[PDB]
């Protein structure tokens, strides 16, 4: 029995008409336009990546060091600015494709829609849930930099990352649109630590719950855990500890199980399936949400 | 370590700007609007969907029984006419986005992108392969019908499918644009046998291969089966028989192992992993192509 749930992402037909391709010398990636700013990553100011002055380099940098072209025109740089990993490049045209829209910060076990582009040329895009070490598992190769992340509610579009690199386990992370980076992680060409990723509980539950409105729920038992009691379990064994929401509600509510039955599952399930499957799976589930559950199998927004 | 694997979708501008809402009575649902023709399924035009009389129907209607807006204006419906299970709708303006378009039929394997649309509104994208008994494992509501499956060379769409209906193991099928459906299946709301379902082989060497390429190799031996051997195999345990392209060859050529020692290991693993993982997965999958492989893993179109 199919569940009905797939990896589901926003169109991008809004989005792909925000990006252009920044060239500053040898180094070419995506930039996203919206009203009279270009962002981008600061990297392509760079020529020798690792330990890099982004300060001296900005500096080095005029108007006329950036060039960027709209193939999906050519826009004027008359201003450029850095703001932690990125740059913000003012232009003489403002983007009369411009969406309603908002940055935002996602958060770990949160889904998000990603446009990948290759010379401002949008070419795919994929849904990815940040993991609990500020990583995703995307697909990005040389030149993807610049590609942006975004939810959308409504008509407004909410960016919440512009790509930046692949750690050497082969996920991805990128900044917001702050020019923080997500996790501790810095761009420059060097070794760094990633953290240790978890499961995300809350996304686990969520899953055994579009296992129910199935009709799968052999592993649903009288017993329960208490999310408190849950949570000090999880910290041992990692995994997020649970924070419920009202989309969460909503599921207990439509198939009337506890949260706390679905605790004790994850508990049990953790250590063996036993041989059975749940929704074509043997392992425990994390990348798809409560929202992806609610919409996906019920229409709820 | 992550594989760089992800169901990655065409981006859906081209086709977001080509989606229609048809309304005929009682029943609303999307359509295709490309030229001066608007394609959307016939059962539009009914009211009691089991065996319908669609030829009775189509005589009963004439241009004003058909309404026709676009919200991403009105069209006015100037002609009507039934190809197999669609109507082609004929209107007085033509779609000034249509892009360069082609229609084609997917065959079983093949994967391809899905734009799902509710009252005309472009609402979600995701992507799928063809199995083998003519369904797709999608994600699609009521009101959903008349989304469109399409795959894209260069600029130009090809037009692949037309949403048509959920059997009743909750996956999905729908029809090509010469107005058959896929499989042996018909657009009435009557009960159908669903043939059996095969693991795609050739996409499950294409995953193989993928592992590979990220390092994951214990699976292969020297030992090997030849294309025919595996082919008699394949018949006696639900997979389907399999057929080499020059996408598969590229990943040989790639990484230096030959398809017969990856078709000697399906037949190893089908029997058991042996609680071993591959690519984080303990069963075979067949839900990613070689194209895939050769576009996300090396860059090769």
């Amino acid at each position: 029995h199919h569940s009905g749930l797939v990896k589901m992402s926003h169109p991008s037909g809004d989005v792909e008409a925000c990006m252009v391709q920044v060239t500053c010398g040898s180094m070419t990636l995506n930039g996203l336009w919206l009203d009279n700013t270009v962002w981008c990553p600061r990297h392509v100011m760079c020529p020798q990546l690792s330990d890099p002055n982004y300060d001296a380099l900005l500096i080095s940098m005029t108007n006329h060091s950036f060039s960027v072209q709209k193939h999906i025109a050519n826009l004027r740089v008359v201003g450029h600015a850095m703001q932690g990993t990125l740059l913000k490049l003012t232009v003489d045209v403002a983007n009369p494709s411009t969406p309603a829209y908002t940055f935002t910060t996602v958060k770990p076990g949160a889904a998000f829609s990603v446009l990948a582009c290759y010379n401002g040329r949008p070419t795919g895009t994929f849904t990815v849930v940040m993991r609990p070490n500020y990583t995703i598992k995307g697909s990005f190769l040389c030149g993807s930099c610049g590609s942006v992340g975004y939810t959308k509610e409504g008509s407004v579009i909410n960016f919440c990352y512009m790509h930046q690199m692949e750690l050497a386990n082969g996920t991805h992370t990128g900044s917001a649109f702050d020019g923080t980076m997500y996790g501790a992680f810095m761009d420059k060409q060097v070794h760094q630590v990633q953290l240790t990723d978890k499961y995300c509980s809350v996304n686990v539950v969520a899953w055994l719950y579009a296992a129910i409105l199935n009709g799968c729920a052999w592993f649903v038992k009288p017993n329960r855990t208490s999310v408190v009691s849950f949570n000090e379990w999880a910290l041992a064994n990692q995994f997020t500890e649970f924070v419920g929401t009202q989309s969460v509600d909503m599921l207990a509510v439509k198939t009337g199980v506890a949260i706390e039955q679905l605790l004790y599952a994850i508990q049990q399930l953790y250590t063996g399936f036993q041989g059975k499957q749940i929704l074509g799976s043997t392992m425990l589930e994390d990348e798809f949400t409560p929202e992806d559950v609610n919409m996906q199998i019920m229409g709820v927004v």
